[PDB]
């Protein structure tokens, strides 16, 4: 019940999201939710050729701005974004069921009780064999 | 649709398969189908603590042997394996729907029409941004 | 030839940079230079437990005191000098450095020879590569 | 002396080794030393276009063949191999100082007091952040 997101896979998902976001010229900018959306944001910015990357922290119109986070679950962040950026295009990479109807787009379905680990919280490390033989 | 198998992901599936082949001592060795089964074979051998790794090329009876290939589709390979090693336990990492019942064990379901690419056939290389913006 | 930086390696270098910047609490925040500094910035923020990540874009207040400013690579020092003018008191770091730019950064991790071309993992992907022999 | 070798990096080395074993048709087969040489051997097989991959196990004439292991250190393994296959071309990916001239080819020089960790003994796992802040 643990979902491992490797860097390569994250990048594959982000490129899929970026192609759906084409043409790039419809967008003025990218706003990354600190800090889960920072990496997915950098990835969109690279693929869409958008240099205007901003961050917003959560403890303005927004039309033509992509607002990105890594995951939607409850949708609390999605709600909070709408306060200052009600016309923004809110997207995430991953979505759990309750958050699915609260985003403008997402790439991968994740079940509610699955724990997803993001690659910035992981590393390549020695792992003992499954069998002591 | 193009399915990309990264090394990290391949290894994750191999470990999932290995814990299903637990306990290890029930096995005497492993036979890898050249060349698709070579790497998954190596990984199984590591995770099970088995040094006896053999190979077979497809143009002894197999008792207590694991026979591994990367992907089952038609089951042509499975047939030959069953003829050479009727007493052997045949597994793959990936299975397309036709092959699904022709293996004793597998890990990942692949659609019939999806093209899967294995990491030994790929490499990390510059890829032009999706947008020229 | 080309120096390939994979995601795994970049992260190893960022963690090394993070350990040197310890203890975290001596820092108010992180300013990532868009776009090269964004991922290295995000990695630093995770490792130092800093939630306050800003960005700066250079084209073509504060003095930055207590802030880390991060970019991917220093070479000429064009970005560096703009960063000095804009943030005279920030600690300016990169992951990679070519010899021309070394004296202009407060800290970096990997020395890259001047004429080496380095490819960052956000510009790369896992793709089919034809075998070396046709046989 | 904490040297992490990832899958991508291993594959880069194996491709470099394959290139210097060119032209391919001068070889008739590859013999992988189990278990260290299996993945490298599999990679050589793909790159040189050799379907004929065998294995050999050593515990405690080979003409026109490549025998491959992951690393030479003492050369003890090389000795057994020269005895078994006096005309084989013996190659490794990595070589520590005592072993370097004891193989016909290698790619990476490794210091004696460096411990390298191969990617089949590792995995992507959660790593606590450097600061608890
Ligand atoms: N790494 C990881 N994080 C998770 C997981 N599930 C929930 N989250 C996060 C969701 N979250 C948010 O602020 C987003 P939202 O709930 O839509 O406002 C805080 C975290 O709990 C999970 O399986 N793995
Ligand atoms: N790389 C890759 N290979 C594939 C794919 N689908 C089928 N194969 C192979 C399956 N195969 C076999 O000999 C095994 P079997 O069909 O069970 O006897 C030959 C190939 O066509 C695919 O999506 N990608
Ligand atoms: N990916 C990669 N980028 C490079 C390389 N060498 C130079 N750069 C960049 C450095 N750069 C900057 O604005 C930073 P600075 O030169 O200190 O002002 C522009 C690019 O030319 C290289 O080998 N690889
Ligand atoms: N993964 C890894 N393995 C190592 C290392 N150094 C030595 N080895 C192995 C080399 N070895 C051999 O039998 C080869 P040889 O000594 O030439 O006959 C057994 C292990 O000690 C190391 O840094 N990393």
């Amino acid at each position: 019940e643990k979902y491992i997101v490797t860097w390569d896979m994250l990048q594959i998902h982000a490129r899929k999201l970026a192609s759906r976001l084409m043409p790039s010229e419809q967008w003025k900018g990218i706003i990354a939710v600190s800090r889960g959306g920072l990496v997915p944001g950098a990835l969109l910015a690279r693929e869409l050729g958008i240099r205007h990357v901003d961050t917003v922290c959560i403890s303005g119109d927004g039309e033509g701005f992509i607002v990105i986070d890594d995951l939607v679950d409850t949708g609390g962040t999605a709600v909070a974004i709408r306060e200052m950026y009600p016309k923004a295009h809110f997207v995430t990479i991953f979505a759990k069921p309750a958050g699915r109807p609260l985003v403008d787009d997402y790439v991968v379905d994740i079940p509610q009780d699955t724990w997803i680990e993001q690659p910035w919280d992981m590393g390549v490390v020695f792992v003992p064999p499954i069998s002591g033989r």
